[PDB]
Formats: structure tokens, C-alpha cells, sequence
């Protein structure tokens, strides 16, 4: 209820490709964890939400803002929600206002650690 728990693992994958957010949620929370034993600088993960059309841009630029910036460009107005980059045995969360989701989609989530978005992406939808 108003939350989803997402794992990114040592196999460069998330546990789901699809998130639903109920419309009667004021806020929605994403809880990210990283089971496994690989460290952040070789298999780090984060959770980033944008519109599908902004995805490409957000990724290309995170790639370059580097590891210290969570592979995210700071002040990226295109990012609706984001976590920090985490490694094995770490966690992170992000809570955001569901009004930020223009009742019209289309939204995708993904990891911006370099190369990962090939495997680590999914959809988020209202309802
Ligand atoms: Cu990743």
C-alpha cells in the first residue's frame, strides 16, 4: 500500500519490470535494496524515475556526473525520483508526491550505473 520494495542484485537485474502506483496514494515510496556481495563500484545500483522520453538523457548524463554523484547529473529536473547508488548489503529509499506523475504517463524506472540500463529498466504506471 503506497510502496514497492525493489531489489537490484549481483546479476545486474531488478526483481521487477513493472511498478503500479495507486491513484489514491498521496505519496509513494520505493525501497531499494541490494542483496548479494558485490560492491558499489563494480555492481552498484540505483533507482531513477523519469518519463520514458527523458530516460535516454538522464542516463547519458549520469554516466558522466560519475560514481560520486550516484551517476546522476545534479539538479536534473527530468528526474521525478531518485535513490543514491548502493552496493551489496546497503539500502536506500525515496518517497515522492504522486501529484508529480502527470496522470498521463509514460514513466520508466532504471539504474544509471554504466551499462546497467540495458537490463535494469521497467515501467511505472498509475492505477
Ligand atoms: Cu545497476
Amino acid at each position: 500500500e503506497c510502496s514497492v520494495d525493489i531489489q537490484g542484485n549481483d546479476q545486474m537485474q531488478f526483481n521487477t519490470n513493472a511498478i503500479t502506483v495507486d491513484k489514491s496514494c498521496k505519496q509513494f515510496t520505493v525501497n531499494l535494496s541490494h542483496p548479494g556481495n558485490l560492491p558499489k563500484n563494480v555492481m552498484g545500483h540505483n533507482f531513477v524515475l523519469s518519463t520514458a522520453a527523458d530516460m535516454q538523457g538522464v542516463v547519458t548524463d549520469g554516466m558522466a556526473s560519475g560514481l560520486d554523484k550516484d551517476f546522476l547529473k545534479p539538479d536534473d529536473s527530468r528526474v521525478i525520483a531518485q535513490t543514491k547508488l548502493i552496493g551489496s548489503g546497503e539500502k536506500d529509499s525515496v518517497t515522492f508526491d504522486v501529484s508529480k506523475l502527470k496522470e498521463g504517463e509514460q514513466f520508466m524506472f532504471f539504474c544509471t550505473f554504466p551499462g546497467h540500463s540495458a537490463l535494469m529498466w521497467g515501467t511505472l504506471h498509475l492505477k
